[PDB]
């Protein structure tokens, strides 16, 4: 270009341009022919993934509208988990059609008043166009996890990481009927093959026993937790023992190693042989530890300890004068194994466990580093079904469906907003239109196709097919979505919209917080 | 902006863009309520206007679509003379529009094919809306020029201007009916006020006259003009007199002298009293010419001559010796004269002037350098229709037409040329919509009834009136145009469209040529 | 300042600014009461006036609206003569005026309107609130030119300066009853006080005679002008005398001898005893013409070949074989003097001078640089009213009545044109109030007074007297200037202001002319 040409385009141009470019960044990623990303550091590093979110959070972005475009993606990646490509493409498609508007010179506060009326109708057809499922019925569930792993790359093993995740999943479904993420634990071991990827009903701790007198495998295991070091014990006062006597060298030193022995004594009498400290173990200790025949591991971080307590029903004990049997977990099998060359505890078969591990396998580090993404995905789908119970249909059957029902709003709406709502609702259908873009298709032609099957039934349903390259029914297909995946997405880009349409001067901040 | 968004658009879209920005730099100059535009130098000269072609002309531009842009300009100016602002406009909402064509992925060949079939139907419909008038009707003349002169600050003086330039246009209408523009011949000269501008039915001429003995006032003058120099002829084979006697000293120079009294009694025996020659005269010349009292100027350009021959109906001659009383020409006033502080001959009462001078008068150089403007466009249009006798309605009344009529031919179009034949149609609209967002209208609310006044009639004529604030017929209101006007900026807009929408690569080029 | 400063105005207030920069430069020169301004070169010149536009013309100006307004200094200089200060103070008022209603977001060519309808009426105005006045009347043209030297520091000299202006210049009011400025010459020699200035009724040549014994003094002189060199002419086909016989060395240069001997002769016996040339009088001639008696300059400039012509009634001749009694003029006084340190030949009592010079004295050169501005000055006001023969009353007693009567005339127009018609009308009691404001005055108090005594009464005349302080009949003081003055003043102002108010942008030009 030129110098003399930064004069021609208003704030809002600007701002609607730097916007329309993250969008037109992440939209080839969409769909099952959707493709990856790599991304390459200043120090060498690289990752390679489609994963939107992912992708918008790495990139060296500088514009302020496009960093207020980034914020859209990760809402819906921390509320919800899956989405985060639609919510971000559906935005620029809103920046690019309000432009549209204001070459015509409609004011910038009547297409945001249109949008808002736009949005709480999209709320209202989104909570009566869905499907209403029970929360038990686990085999919408797996087509709802295999729908989320599809155009992954990792497509190969999908009907089988379906159902470790759909299990994995309703394990740590809690007593109010409510989903935590973090009561599952994802590990990622190289070697062998995606398909060798296992789920443990229990724990894998990066530990190995203290002493190696000590039993590698034990059965049935009784477990003890402590939060207290086997130490001797300090003054918090300051001391100083003094010694008049030569004949007391020994014996002072003899009542050090008696106040371990005792506490090795009360560790045996809880009933224990299997023993976690989140703290020092001394090498003394270790010994009497080792002559018992108590198992032992030292050191172990916090979030290991709650998964512990979790999984075998074991209570972390501060003090152990306190310990008895009723503090002790139960697990029916612990080993030490080494794998992938790293030596480390396997708990399982526990009694009754509240948390799960899932044990990811693959023949590289950029396999991996992907295939826990497409798994956390689908956690997050399988919680969503879960929790709400109501679905959606896949394909962008949806954005048709409410693009003719908003439509048929529009009419009702009279004076300069009808165009906003029009430009709205004729905004949502970038999305069946990037589905067929991806695979080749021919795009205007398959989307009149698609609306006649809707105009002509009130079919909720019918959508593409990227495979056969055509019409078809996505709930006999099986192509199952979440409702909260829709109401959060719009929801998310319309209010993010609203903000670069509601601003019209740019100036600078002396060093604002 | 960052250098990391470079690769988000296409050369498609680089170039649509960089010819938007021309479109949208001379938009605001558009109709009754145009503003004018200041140009400064690198040297620190200044120009004020408004005209188009001139600003787009004058720019500091660079990049080659933009240039492109430009020449959309010029041959609106080459060819009429008049329109140079409604093409560009016209071109760049043709490059906006085919911009929202092409984010559906419409291939760029079908759209070229569509406007292809669409600028075709342009042309049979406005040879079909137009009126036919004849070519000896000086009112209809006047109320084009009128139309011609406003809008561009010198408005005040429009009521007077247009009889001068109808006159002025109607003298040099040739024996085939056909106008020359060069024939007309237009002088700035400063002091008084606008109104003081006036017709000269002959020739003001850059020149004083040699011997100021010579009469500064003649009546049915008889002008002689000559191509050849008053002086001593040398030959082109080298001379050299060698004088062998003393006493034939004064005898060579007393025959130069009479070689040259011979050549002015021969253009006294001719008829003659006043005198042009296009080269020198020799101070003995101008002696013997101030003795028989005849009227002399000397080095007159080329330019002046023919104008003089012109006007007077005399003949250029070559050579002294085949002058007589069939080869000068007659004017019943000549006279030198003092004005704005030159010297100027004044050339008056011509017997059949094929030529005429327009004096224009002003209180600055920058107020004549813009009236010299405003009038070479009236005699433009006034060309126009004394050589077409076609007139079409003015106000953008054509452009709503054209747009109805080219929808009603949209659908008998199949297949996808039929989006860019509706897009062509609808881009012709931006001249209306401009002529109200200049006034400060609500463009969206008059263009409907603008568009129903055509709809419930075939009402050829009506429009907006941008000061009322009203939609009148534009014919009963005398804004009327040559239809030349319309038909060449659709062509020149059209083609110089097609060729950026052909493109798709831009490549560096090894001095070129 | 600061440079995040540079949004917050726009162009137009720009442009606005910048104009009134020039106008608060020059206002405290007007009046009586006014004061001088220093001007310094890069090099070291100094320059010391209070006349306005060698002001304008002399200063450093770079921003393009200073430019334009420089031009309305120039066109009154040009076209009148006086009136350069009141004309730019005018303008830049009209400046500010516009800018108080813009600042209410009224539309620009709503102004322009205004302004247009309301500069009419002042001509209108003017053409009907002045007093006529015969040419023939010497008296008022005395009081005329004293009013132009008033306020100049050269005050002191202003009753005798009067009286050689009014003399000077209807010498050369011409058969046709206008005045022509370059007739009169004007001579700047330094010595003596500034009234030793004296009138001379014939010429002063910047020569001396070009033999000695050429006699000094003439009474009634009969004088001759060449136009040729007296000189030995040459072959213009070249030449080569050949010497065969050497008894021929002599003879050749004899007969040269002898052609300038006869020359000679005929200068003598047209009756002639004084002579110029315009060109080259070999050393011999010299001699023939000391041994006649004939009084001779040589390479005498064309302009005092032309002011000699005029003055004597010789009329200057091309060649001298033509030469008789018919040609010669007649003078009753020829003398060289040696004045101020030049020699020169002066030119006294001449048979009818249609030229004649005056003689600026001075005890310094820039002293003497600006008595020539205040007699320059002079000479244009009295060539107005002789020309014109219309006065009007001075001391701003003008501009009240004006804005009075468009204060009567705005009620008549509706719309909101009347806003701009009030602000013009309010614009010109710029120059009333600057009286005032010059002089120490309280302008608030003076200004009411100055009106009420209009308003009671249709008395055109009553204004400030600067000296006591109070409000006068100005016709009864003698304080009278020419009508041509302010009509060409309001008239410049108007339209070079309207071009400024026209504009909305400035833009960059590629080497415009
Ligand atoms: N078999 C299929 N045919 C067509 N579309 C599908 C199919 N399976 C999934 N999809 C669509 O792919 C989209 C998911 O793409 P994805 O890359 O996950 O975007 P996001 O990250 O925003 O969820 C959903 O809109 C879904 O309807
Ligand atoms: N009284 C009027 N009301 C509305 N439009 C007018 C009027 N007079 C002229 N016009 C319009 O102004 C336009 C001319 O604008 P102009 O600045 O000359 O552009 P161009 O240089 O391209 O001709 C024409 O389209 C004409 O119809
Ligand atoms: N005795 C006086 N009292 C008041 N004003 C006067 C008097 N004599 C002259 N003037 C005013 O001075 C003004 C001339 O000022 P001047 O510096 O010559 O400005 P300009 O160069 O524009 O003519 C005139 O308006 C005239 O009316
Ligand atoms: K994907
Ligand atoms: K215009
Ligand atoms: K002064
Ligand atoms: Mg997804
Ligand atoms: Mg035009
Ligand atoms: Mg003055």
């Amino acid at each position: 270009e030129n110098m003399k040409r930064y004069m021609g385009r208003d704030a809002q141009r600007m701002n609607i341009l730097a916007g329309r470019i993250i969008a037109e960044t992440v939209r080839s990623t969409l769909g099952p022919k959707g493709m990856d990303k790599m991304l390459v550091d200043d120090l060498g590093d690289v990752v390679v993934t489609n994963d939107g979110v992912t992708i918008l959070r790495e990139m060296s972005v500088e514009h302020p509208a496009a960093k207020m475009l980034i914020e859209v993606a990760k809402t819906q990646e921390k509320e919800v988990g899956d989405g985060t490509t639609t919510a971000v493409v559906v935005a620029g498609e809103l920046l690019r059609k309000a432009e549209e508007l204001l070459d015509q010179n409609v004011h910038p506060t009547i297409v945001v008043k249109g949008y808002q009326a736009a949005a709480q109708k999209a709320q209202e057809l989104l909570k009566t166009i869905a499907c209403e499922v029970g929360a038990q019925d686990k085999e919408i569930l797996t087509k709802i996890a295999m729908t989320s792993i599809t155009g992954k790359g990792a497509e190969k093993a999908k009907e089988k990481l379906a159902e470790i995740i759909v299990e994995a999943v309703s394990a740590v479904v809690d007593d109010e009927g409510k989903v935590d993420k973090d009561l599952i634990k994802i590990e990622k071991k190289s070697g062998a093959s995606i398909d060798d990827t296992e789920l443990i009903k229990g724990v894998l701790v990066d530990k190995e026993r203290v002493s190696a007198q000590m039993p590698k495998k034990v059965t049935d295991a009784k477990i003890a937790l402590l939060n207290c070091a086997i130490e001797i014990k300090e003054t918090e006062t300051d001391a100083e023992i003094r010694i008049t006597d030569p004949a007391k060298l020994m014996e002072f030193i003899e009542q050090e190693e008696k106040m371990l022995k005792d506490m090795v004594a009360e560790i045996k009498a809880s009933g224990a042989n299997v023993l976690f400290c989140q703290k020092g173990i001394d090498d003394l200790a270790q010994h009497y530890l080792a002559k018992e025949g108590i198992v032992a591991a030292r050191r172990v971080k916090k979030s290991d300890m709650e998964k512990l307590a979790k999984a075998t029903g074991a209570n972390v004990i501060t003090n152990i004068k306190d310990l008895s049997a009723q503090d002790l977990g139960d697990a029916g099998l612990v080993e030490e194994r080494k794998i992938s060359g790293d030596s480390m505890i396997f708990v399982e078969e526990c009694k009754h466990p509240k948390a799960v591990t899932m044990l990811i396998r693959g023949t590289t580090e950029h396999v991996i580093e992907e295939v826990a993404r497409a798994v956390d995905d689908a956690v997050g789908v399988v919680g969503c079904t879960i929790e709400d119970g109501r679905i959606v249909s896949g394909g962008g059957s949806t954005e048709v469906e409410l693009s003719m029902k908003l439509r048929e709003y529009a009419e009702g709406i009279s004076g300069r907003e009808q165009l906003a709502v029009r430009a709205f609702a004729d905004a949502l259908e970038v999305i069946p239109r990037t589905l067929a873009e991806n695979a080749g298709l021919d795009a205007i032609e398959i989307l009149v196709k698609v609306r006649a099957a809707h105009a002509s039934n009130g079919n909720k349903c019918a959508g593409l097919n990227v495979f056969t390259g055509a019409v078809e029914d996505m709930c006999e297909n099986g192509v199952v979505e979440p409702l909260r995946v829709k109401t959060q997405a719009i929801q998310s880009a319309a209010e993010s919209t609203e903000m670069l349409l509601r601003i019209d001067d740019v100036i600078a901040a002396e060093k604002l917080r």
